[PDB]
């Protein structure tokens, strides 16, 4: 593997470790990975970080009742660009009616960008991914890894 | 003021806001500001962040029972270089006997660098600074801000 490929794999590993920790503890989380569609306007609504990715930093960001947990982390160029960012809420009538604004925000950004967003539910610890306007629910760890590698 | 001066003032405002929040809630914290003596050897022992400073990130780092809360945050100019860093423990007899590892680590790094370290006690909420081998305890918010402004 090249240094770029090793860097992507290390980032995937950091993401999945953090997601698993939060799912176990039913900590709500919202993590959007910018792709070809720029999301600077949304990044600018949050707290700037421009931080190296680590599972530890991701977990510390989403701790309940802390400054940085309310909103979305947005990742760009293999770094955490900002935390506590605003995402647009989807008006789609085809999202499961039991879900709240976290999932609607993930679907909403997925409607107007090619980004991939990961959501951890605070009600169940379930893990889902929003892309292209659809929400993929009740993912296993292997399913999430496959989506991150495919992306 | 120059951009460098404005950035310094922003970083001091972020630090003081974080320390004040943590002091009020008895959140233990250990925050070393690198000066002219390079601290790379200690930065390398922690989790790399290389992150822009904010009061919100500093507070989130030290929340008890989280991955990044144990060990020192080391700041380099206007960045949080790393968290959960090791610092050497001082054996100075002028550290109050009731104080724990955070204060001893702060004095310890202050004996081998020109850095300024801020400590929040999880027992009392009191704020102290370690510099040049000396620990100064029970600082007011004004005293801390003045110390930080004088450092730059
Ligand atoms: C890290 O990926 C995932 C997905 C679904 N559940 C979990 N852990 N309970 N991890
Ligand atoms: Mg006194």
């Amino acid at each position: 593997p090249t240094p770029v490929e090793e860097a992507q794999q290390k980032t995937i590993e950091a993401i999945t470790k953090a997601i698993n920790y939060m799912a176990k503890r039913r900590i709500g989380a919202l993590l959007t990975i910018e792709r070809d569609t720029g999301m600077g306007d949304y990044i600018e609504t949050g707290i700037p970080l421009n931080a190296k990715v680590s599972s530890e930093l991701l977990i510390n960001i989403f701790i309940p009742n802390t400054p940085l947990h309310d909103g979305a982390v947005i990742m760009k160029n293999n770094e955490i660009a900002a935390a506590a960012c605003y995402l647009p809420l989807s008006e789609s009538p085809f999202i499961s009616k039991e879900l709240g604004t976290r999932h609607r925000a993930a679907v909403g950004i997925s409607e107007v960008t090619d980004s991939l967003t990961i959501i951890v539910s605070e009600e169940t610890g379930g893990v889902s991914v929003a892309k292209n306007g659809d929400l993929h629910r009740e993912l296993t760890e292997e399913a999430l890894k496959e989506m991150l590698e495919a992306e």
